[PDB]
Order: structure tokens, then C-alpha cells, then sequence
């Protein structure tokens, strides 16, 4: 366990018997279908995202757009992966959303801020979209998008390039009119430290442990930098102030067991009193990394939807 | 993408819109728990095994008993991992079976036959549990199970490993009573060739393809081998006859889109002229591979269950 496969491969040893609750076969579900398709978006990397459109409401009302961004740790992931296409499909058809899943490129091989670059040219992207009928040739047939009503929804990693975003937004330093992204959802946000928290000295999760995201970070960080970069720490001797820096709508949701909790508390809690800031905080208890789409069967699955929709249906 | 873990997140472009059937939130949903946990099964490579028990049905019958065997290419993966954890709480349940969910050694470190003689010590490891009533140790309360229904199910690598245990058994080289394995269901068996069969050179899926297939194969063969060497191709100018080999009930299980459909086919139907095996081969159409395990929501992972557990209620 020394290579980043062969550490996640390695595997954990629960220390104990325990019990999951289980979702059995129900003979009457429901259906929806939902269209996607592939795009290049930065030509010279050769970045692809994939576009979703729900079929039912596609004739129904203008659709409002979220930008996933998936996990892994800046080293791994594509949306292509079904884990994450799955993901996609459920946001599609939750949301009742144009969902836009890109790819962006990953380390040791292409260190930060790559991913954050490259989650800009996404934004850009949609702009030369908006400002061209291009959302004609999204789909063989027409898809109407409300690009007043953009959300950029991101997964470990991608709550990291969310947060990137939500800064270079609200210092006035990107604008992309008629694009404007009313609120941000951080998922498990990868923010990292050169201290622990108490969440992250604790017990490893199912997949999750102290080395592998101090891995992550050695790999992903650019060279010499240490996890108070503030690339991975949002509030160390870090550059972001923040405290002048107006934010918009933002949700941070995490598990009770997880590794990033505390960080990703404080984050919010900082962000709280730093004022003229609607910052949520939503902990699941006993839940760890990735419950929401590792488990997509089960109620926390379900809810964290529920949730992200009601914040989104609160900002039109 | 020159490394495995590179190569799998490089990701794949869908050439044309496509249409998938999602299944939305019912508020009635039906529970199970299933107690679970795990234990070291072979000391000197510290292997680990997770047991599964529905809470269920511990109290109404004597549990037959599933050995799932996970995927990967012998180069990835861990019962730990949530996709395969949740895989096995659904065999559980859905069968009603004590689950085994083995770890093996992976490549390229630990090359090919590990995961064989890992398997098989498995097995043994299960040989020393039925004579010694070590079942009641395996939770904190009495556990009841029918070591003389024992089933193997194997998952892409996995399938293999089932078959080299088939073989094993059924040449009478391994004989473990009171363990009595009545079936092998191989689910994308992970099997190879020098030759391409058609459906190796047809379209890649969501992640397979033909590069990360040989991929798998050159770091998990012995060096100097190729596709053909028996531990890969069941069938070449490999020692097994199996002509004379009297294999127990078999189920091959596969996508209709991928990759080793074709040759998990021939597989199937040599194996149905070879006499004396029942051998039954069911093609899932436009699936791809692990479609029970990666879309667990869906009416095709819902069918797989079903057969599996028909197939093993016809073996009592």
C-alpha cells in the first residue's frame, strides 16, 4: 500500500460486528427517462463534460442548470465512471435540472490549480453557450436553459473548485453575464491542514483514512507546498481574507463519521460569522464520505436531494 | 494514461445523445438489517473475509451460504470498498444467504494463482469452521448455517477464480466435507485470449475497454505469459481438458453490450457440449459490464438476484 490504487485497494477492518439497514425490491417503481451527451469544452487539454436533460420536464419549464463537479481526490475520476454518471442521472431527475458533469484534469500529473483553471473554463464555456443559441445543438432537439439560474454543485474534490468558484465570483473577479450561479453546495468539501482536527485523528471510515487524504495532497498541492496552502486550507496564513469577499447562498453538507466533518464545520462556521453570508451546515449522523451517492438507495440519499432542491427553489 | 488508475480515470466519450431509465424516490419503502463484519482468514498474508448475516432470517431457517468473489483485474478492489460492501448487503437480504466476501492478493505484486490459492484457502478456512462450530463466534449471537449449500459467486476476476474453484472441485484434486459448493454463478467472468473475439473489437463501454482489459492481463499473469495461458484463456492450448471434468450447476451472467460477452458465451456454450454440466448462459441486452452491481436500482440488477436465487432454491 504505497502507490494511491493499492493504498484504496488495501482496505479497513471493521473493529466490530455492525448492522445496515437494507432496501428491498419494490414491484411498481417509477420512471423517468433522462437524455445526456458528451462535449468538449477546452480543446487544447481535450476536456469533456456531459450535458443531462430530463426528458418529462424538458417540455415542461425552463430548466435551471448545476455543474457537478466529482470527487476523487484531484488524482482520480471521470463522469463517465458509472458511480458518478449514476450520481448525475439522479441529480437530472431530482432537480428537474440541466445537470453539466465535467471532467478536469487531474495529479500528479497535472497539479493544482489545474482542476480550478479548468472549472473556470467550464463557467466560460457556458458563457460562449448563453451568449450563442448553442443550447439548440446541445441535444438533437431543444433544450431552454435559465442561465440566470446556474448552481455549481461539488463532491470532495469538486467542493474545493466550488469554493474556488464561489470566491473568484464574489470578489467581483469573474463575471459572466448572462451566467449567474446563485449558490453553491460543497458535498464533503477536500479541504485539508497541516494540523488534525479531532474528526480526522478519529476512526477511518469504510474507504476514507489519514494517509490516504495526506496522500492526496502530497500528490495534488504544487510542489514544496505544505496542507496549509491555501489551495487546501481556506483560512490559514492564507491570501483569502474572505471577510470582504461577498459569497452567495452556499450549502455544506457532510457526515457525522467522517474524516473532513470538523474542517468542514469550521469552514461554515467561519463563513457564519464573517456576516452577509447565507452558509448552511447540514451534518448526517453516522453517515461517512459519499453517503449520499455511494448508498443512493437509502433515506440520507434521498434527503440530501430533498434539500439541495429546496435551496435551489429558494433562490429564483 | 499509461498507469491503471490513470487509464481508468482518462474516461470514455459517448459518440452519440443517449436515453437511461432512472427510478424515482417511493415514500414506503421496505427494510431489512443485515449484520455484518469481518475476520482474518489467512494469518501469514493477513487476508481478511467480511461475513454477512440478514438479521431476518437468522432466527427462522438454517442460512445456505454465498462466497462472493469481488472484481477488479486481480489488480484492484476490497470488500471494504462501498460498491462491492452494498453488493454483498443485497446478496444477503435478497438471497437470504450468510455471505462471504473475501479479500484476495492483488497484482501486480501478488501475480496470478494468488487470488487462486487465496480462494481455495477460503474455502479451507470454511472447512475449519464447519468441523470446529466456529459459527457461533462468528457473531455475538448463534448464527445457523448449511455448509452442504455452499455457492460461489464471482465478479468479473471473480468469475475466474469461481471457475478455477470449479475445476478444483469437480477434478476431485479438493474435496472439504461437510462444505458441499452446489453452484457457480460467474458474472462477467474475467476471462482472456491472444485472439480477439468480435465483441473485444467492438465499441468500448462506460470503462472497459481493450486497452484496460491487457492491462489487467500483463500485471496479472507470470511474466513471460500471454492471453492464452490457461490461468486466463480456459480454453486454448491450455492443459484443462475439462472434457473428463464433472463441474457442478453453473450460471454465466452477462451484459449484452460488453466486451467479454462473446467470449463468456463460448465459454458457456462449450462447457453445455462438454456433457454432464449444467450450464445455463443468460445475456442481459444493451448492458455493459457490472450492470447488476453499478445501476443496484434497476429492473436488470433486480432479475439477477431473482435467477441467482433460483438457481440456488433448485439446488436444495
Amino acid at each position: 500500500s504505497m502507490g494511491l490504487l493499492q493504498l484504496l485497494s488495501n482496505g479497513t477492518v471493521l473493529r466490530s460486528e455492525s448492522i445496515d439497514l437494507i432496501t428491498q425490491q419494490i414491484p411498481f417503481k417509477n420512471n423517468q427517462t433522462v437524455l445526456f451527451k458528451d462535449s468538449i469544452y477546452h480543446k487544447p487539454n481535450n476536456l469533456h463534460l456531459r450535458l443531462y436533460k430530463p426528458i418529462s420536464a424538458s417540455n415542461r419549464t425552463a430548466l435551471p442548470v448545476v455543474v457537478f463537479f466529482h470527487g476523487g481526490g484531484f488524482c482520480f475520476g471521470s463522469r463517465s465512471w458509472p458511480h458518478f454518471h449514476n450520481f448525475c442521472l439522479t441529480l437530472a431527475s431530482s432537480l428537474n435540472a440541466l445537470v453539466v458533469s465535467p471532467d478536469y484534469r487531474l495529479a500528479p500529473e497535472h497539479r493544482l490549480p489545474a482542476a480550478f483553471e479548468d472549472a473556470e473554463a467550464v463557467l466560460t464555456w457556458l458563457w460562449d453557450q448563453a451568449v450563442s443559441d448553442g443550447v439548440n445543438h446541445w441535444f438533437e432537439d431543444g433544450t431552454d436553459v435559465d442561465f440566470d439560474r446556474v448552481f455549481v454543485v461539488g463532491d470532495s474534490s469538486g467542493g474545493n473548485i466550488a469554493h474556488q468558484l464561489a470566491v473568484r465570483f464574489g470578489s467581483g473577479s469573474i463575471e459572466l453575464t448572462p451566467v449567474r450561479v446563485r449558490g453553491y453546495v460543497l458535498m464533503g468539501p477536500f479541504f485539508g491542514g497541516e494540523e488534525r482536527t479531532n474528526s480526522e485523528n478519529g476512526p477511518s471510515e469504510a474507504l476514507l483514512s489519514l494517509d490516504l487524504l495526506d496522500k492526496f495532497w502530497r500528490l495534488s498541492l504544487p510542489n514544496g507546498a505544505t496542507r496549509d496552502h491555501h489551495m487546501a486550507n481556506p483560512f490559514g496564513p492564507t491570501s483569502p481574507t474572505l471577510e470582504s469577499i461577498s459569497l452567495e447562498p452556499m450549502l455544506v453538507i457532510v457526515g457525522g463519521s467522517e474524516l473532513l466533518r470538523d474542517r468542514a464545520k469550521e469552514y461554515a462556521y467561519k463563513l457564519k460569522k464573517m456576516g452577509g453570508k447565507r452558509v448552511d451546515y447540514i451534518e448526517f449522523e453516522n453517515k461517512e464520505h459519499g453517503f449520499y451517492s455511494n448508498y443512493p438507495s437509502s433515506e440520507a440519499a434521498e434527503q440530501v436531494l430533498r434539500i439541495i432542491g429546496d435551496f435551489m427553489n429558494n433562490l429564483s
